[PDB]
DNA sequence: CTAGAACGTGTTCTAA
DNA sequence: TTAGAACACGTTCTAG
């Protein structure tokens, strides 16, 4: 709505994403968010019914900007199989740059319940997109959308496997350019 | 101690019947802990976290079904049909109870390294369980690597139909496609 | 909106 | 082991 309350959300989602960098999923804790957002804790919960609302939304606006900065390279390689192992890359490269802030909107991604459905389907729909018009080269066929998820769901997974130590940043690609490759 | 496990499994019951009843809200630990005839800091000896506990119930029950399904799954004369088989299979055990679904599956994608084992473990029977329905016994790596997409791809839509984001209609389908476009 | 008190549940602590 | 009080943080409530 208006130009103070887009200027408020903008701010109480700059500290959840500063406060999250610092400190992952345990430290954005809803009164340090509100503080460093200089808002009530009431005010919080007005813009962001929960903590993982917020951190969905979050990774909702990360993504949206992500996607600007990605239409010309995404679309940089001469096959479908090259502009895709490129725009995974690009990806998982962005999540690596900060592993706590990643941590944290990622874990409330996957934990949100039916009540967030809403913000975690536009991730979801923004990531098989970014996929899909990479492959493609533009807009994408039926095939390529389809692709497309199955490739999110896989990042997805060894994501969630790379937060919790369970693989390192060599075994994710290895069996990322695996999928890809079996797809292609 | 024959006491020592009679208590994990009268634990790991007790969160079961809860988790059916009420989903993971519901799997409180003062309630657990009740349901099972024990006090709380018996329980966190067993299990340090809501996580750990729900976590653990997921790996005994894919543990269960394991053997469950030795033969059928390696029933159908194809590869495709094999998998599609567990794939359904396994499928038709999440929505049998969607509420205990609901409780340890949100468990198992929230939780960090601390319970890095036991998430480990539970993606290692499904993975293999998936993996030897393909093959009808040992698999070849390449089978295996089939497996894991498969376990991502059913993981992911059980999050959209847990979410309401998904129906089982819409889920069968992107399984059956993944299976497709993998074999 | 603001500042916080109050309350529930996961986790830890104290005491027998 | 037990029983249960204490504490932190997500969330809701009371007041101004």
């Amino acid at each position: 709505g208006s130009e103070a309350q887009r200027e408020r959300r903008k701010r109480i989602l700059d500290a959840t994403m500063a406060i999250a960098s610092k400190g992952g999923y345990e430290a954005v804790q809803m009164r340090a968010v509100a503080d460093r957002a200089d808002v009530a804790v009431g005010t919080l919960y007005r813009y962001f019914p929960s903590k993982v609302h917020l951190l969905v939304s979050a990774l909702g606006r990360e993504f949206s900007r992500i996607d600007a900065k990605t239409d010309r390279s995404a679309v940089a390689g001469a096959t479908p199989f090259q502009r895709l192992n490129f725009m995974v890359g690009k990806l998982n490269r962005a999540m690596q740059r900060n592993p706590l802030l990643t941590e944290a909107m990622t874990r409330a991604y996957v934990f949100a319940d039916a009540s967030a459905a809403s913000e975690v389907d536009q991730v979801e729909k923004l990531i098989d997109s970014m996929f899909a018009r990479a492959m493609a080269n533009g807009e994408p066929t039926e095939d390529q959308y389809h692709i497309a998820r199955v490739i999110s769901d896989v990042w997805l997974s060894n994501l969630l496997a790379w937060l919790t130590r369970r693989a390192s940043a060599t075994d994710v690609s290895k069996r990322l350019d695996l999928a890809v490759r079996l797809l292609i």
